[PDB]
């Protein structure tokens, strides 16, 4: 949501960097646009009509950044692994939208997911065996992470799944945008790892920080029986409103007056700041991370929009 | 259908040929069952639930045969290569079965086909980029196979568009077993295409030949509205059993009635002739693939299961 929106509009306070990527992200923007209009008419009109005018794309302008870290960034295989990425985050989302007449839109969801994972291969092909090894694990994460939202908690800690869900749906693909794009660019092997670290932690800052808005400002999670961090921590707590939560909360809510009851309750409970504490800890994981960097204007810009997510909630906010 | 499970089982005049081959049979199986055995236990359990006791798989045996000639027969990475074209056949299937309660199906359907997509990933990263090269164009053609067949022929010759279905959903995944089992053996590129284009064509005389039997011998896709070659054929005739044919088939079908009478029809008209020299045709070129091998019990043994397959429909069957 808001968070990997606002991110990419972060001004980098370097007028160079800014212009050497800017054009590196319109290179990007061609060559998805031409794997996405690839292949027979009937399937890429198709595509066509599912692919969203979008804007800025986070998950690309990552590796593009990380990229600046190695001996050649920016280069024509750092563009190419940039859309590989995006490509594959695209393929998610239309197999996300079909599981989230109707027959047909569902039919072609699914197909329209599936040519752009050929074309990705297509790409990787190009990239080398490293690239695909990377893309069978991190792919293999990111279906585990629908998987296991589609199932639920079942028997395990709330808090826990929740982690493990965001953790696998979201924060390994933006790891690997910095995986790959440092990597391509032959950055040395420490510099791609706190890269792709780095891109995890922020992955988790991104999702807890939306989720953060959402209840404190509609509430249209709770409407669904999607319960949050900071709802579970309220939950879990010993006072009169963690036990008036817990009588309320057995499943998605209806009108606008038990909503608006446990906003409020929520509201009264330390759910935010015990979420925000962990949104905190994430930020000492992404700052540690950009340790192993070498000082850059480059490694400010991806502090600052670390930093600048978790101000949206954060102290003084 | 009935074709590609009795190849399976056209025994081998070579009993050391049947030997090599089910001991190759087993290893590719206990590969397989590992990959779709990876992975969280609750991603597992949907997997193997969807997993249907099989039996012989066509495919890999195809590229265990393949791979006979080339320098490394059955070599780890034959083996390897075989369990990618199965796992891609499952992913198919999945992704397939969801478009020919019931929201939960579809959704756990969509990411076990996934899943089994990453895995294959992981074995190709594996295999060089060459496979992932050609695993690419593969697998873009079969997804584009199944999107055609949902959008339909439109405003195309309706023979032309079901000749294009069949190439794509099932020829190119058997012409792939043939070039993978044979290019990971070491075999020489002739040889390597001649399998390939051998595969391709069998794939066509399977299909055609199952289509045949289903009408010429219950009738099930006319119910459907799924008009396979000898209907249309018999549908383009100027005869008087043409223009009956025309009047009634102009959607699925419904009581036994009428069905009963197609059928009638379509033993009355040239359809059944007409389907059996396309399927000749393809043998034609079966043959002519097999003309650039050398001669050997395998060389024969792919012959026979082209042949076999002819004769339950052609001329004395």
């Amino acid at each position: 949501g808001v968070s990997t929106t606002g991110a990419s509009q972060v001004e980098f306070g370097d007028p160079e960097l800014t212009a050497r990527i800017n054009d590196a992200m319109v290179q990007v923007e061609e060559l998805l646009h031409t794997e996405l209009s690839s292949g027979e008419d009937f399937l890429v009109d198709i595509v066509m009509h599912l692919t969203r005018a979008g804007g800025k794309r986070f998950r690309p302008m990552f590796a593009l950044l990380a990229s600046e870290f190695g001996e050649k960034p920016l280069s024509e295989n750092v563009i190419k692994a940039a859309v590989v990425v995006e490509i594959t985050h695209l393929a998610t989302l239309y197999h996300d939208d079909v599981m989230d007449n109707a027959r047909w839109d569902n039919s072609v969801a699914i197909l329209a997911g599936d040519i752009l994972l050929a074309h990705a291969s297509g790409l990787m092909s190009q990239l080398g065996t490293d690239t695909v090894a990377h893309f069978a694990e991190t792919f293999g994460e990111l279906v585990t992470g629908q998987m296991r939202e589609t199932v639920g908690p079942r028997d395990t800690d709330p808090i826990e799944h929740y982690t493990n869900v965001i953790r696998e749906k979201t924060g390994v693909l933006i790891a690997s945008a910095g995986y790959l794009g440092a990597m391509h660019a032959g950055a040395a092997p420490e510099h791609i790892d706190a890269l792709k670290n780095f891109g995890a932690a922020v992955g988790m800052i991104f999702q807890i920080v939306d989720d953060i808005i959402d209840i404190f400002s509609p509430g249209t999670d709770l409407r669904e029986g999607v319960f949050t961090l900071p709802v579970l921590y309220a939950l879990r707590e010993d006072t009169p409103v963690g036990a008036e939560l817990r009588d309320i909360l057995t499943g998605p809510l209806e009108d606008d007056e038990t909503v608006n009851h446990v906003l409020e309750l929520l509201s009264q409970s330390g759910g935010r700041q015990a979420a925000l504490d962990e949104v905190y800890r994430y930020m000492d994981i992404a700052n540690a991370e950009l340790d192993r960097l070498p000082d850059s204007t480059v490694k400010e810009a991806l502090r600052n929009l670390a930093t600048f997510t978790v101000k949206r909630v954060g102290e003084g906010h």
